[PDB]
């Protein structure tokens, strides 16, 4: 049984396999993004949309993951393999996190037809050799291009 | 912030600690019940409802941390060190997990609301006395048993 | 009872807690745009608006807080001691405070609507990547853009 | 910046200053009946009325001041000096508070004409010298001091 996470909401592992780990916020930022625009929503009693029910699961995924990190910590002696194992946690682990949580807050925000268009062309920029595409990665941003947020 | 697992389907973490921790069915005849039953469902291209997101979260969370452990084996040569983590992630962490793959994997089978009187019902059993206590926990079963 | 000030008005603290702590001006910097803008309806006998009301009540926390600084200074001798009161005072009491007003102030210039998708939008820029984000910090701003013969 | 926290609702700073200084109840005693009567609406994510935005700001005024006086009981280390400044918090801060919060919460019980048209009458009754003064000072009540009811 292979489970696609993203299948169910019209994208796929090869399609946000393209983007590079620069690309993701750290698993923090992640978080507080979040909490500071969702969490009311995230927090209730309610289904509100299917990005909500899977934000839930992954930020309580990661959360047992930090009572392992914390575990291996005080009950393992070895110092050598305490902060070999929390490299894995952090880096790998967490890696697949912060593309997971970077799919659901921008779905939330932005729209999921306009997350999956944009890494459509963000993959054909990401395939193209360094010299023959434009040297700034297409942006996906709520601020207009000159920010100035104004009015209205 | 905080994110009950549970709330959004009509359940809290104090309504399931009715049941005792070691209730719960081994995580891997939790994975085998939901290959069996929900396994096309589980990997269709559709939203089916909130227990299929919410199983589907569940089972790759768990596939990432057997991951997890196969990366303990390999990369520790201390075999001393090893056994803790290893056994600290099929132990401690498969309890809260095998605690969510039984519900979801219930409230897909028997329904939500059934899940929900169930975790009521099993509480007044466990609560009774050890005198008083009927000696056939309750189950959850889907036989009208029609002839 | 635990009050949020910012709930009313349709933020949170941690929505302010968002933006990084070194992002707001000087106190003195914001009791000068009030008083620069503001200063004759914050006099007045009328309600006006609840940032008006919520703006009036924190000018004069903050002078009673520079009342207790004055204080300190003289009737208290001991310097170490003086030191951790009166930085204390200006840091940790003046953060909160510059944040409420520079809430405030800003919302009776562009608007509340607006200063609230600020904070969200500001706060997802400065944790994008770099390269991955619009280059230049979010801006608000009452002067139209290229409205004269240039649209 | 010269703000007076009552002109908007009616009042002036020596207009409450016709009540001597020990007459208002304690911060305490102010704090629980906000928190008895009006809790649900100082908590609450709207404006109700500008008297529950100035008593929302009042009390984080004090929460703030109830901070300090934990955090210079912590971090000083000279007894002579944490004594002193905590007992400046407490009375000579806390009196221009628990007048601010004696008002609004007596406007929000009572109306806030009833209260204004107290401290006329209160004045009256406080400039009176003491031979001509009567026993029974102004109060403000919703009902008489004996009530006759069937039930």
């Amino acid at each position: 049984m292979d489970i696609d996470p993203y299948k169910e909401f019209g994208a796929t592992v090869e399609l946000l396999s393209f983007l590079p780990s620069d690309f993701f916020p750290s698993v923090r930022d992640l978080l507080d993004t979040a909490s500071a625009l969702y969490r009311e929503a995230l927090e209730s009693p309610e289904h509100c949309s299917p990005h909500h029910t899977a934000l839930r699961q992954a930020i309580l995924c990661w959360g047992e993951l930090m009572t392992l990190a914390t575990w291996v910590g005080v009950n393992l002696e070895d110092p050598a393999s305490r902060d070999l194992v929390v490299s894995y946690v952090n880096t790998n682990m967490g890696l697949k996190l912060r593309q997971l949580l970077w799919f659901h807050i921008s779905c939330l925000t932005f729209g999921r037809e306009t997350v999956i268009e944009y890494l459509v062309s963000f993959g054909v920029w990401i395939r193209t050799p360094p010299a023959y595409r434009p040297p700034n990665a297409p942006i996906l941003s709520t601020l207009p291009e000159t920010t100035v947020v104004r009015r209205r």
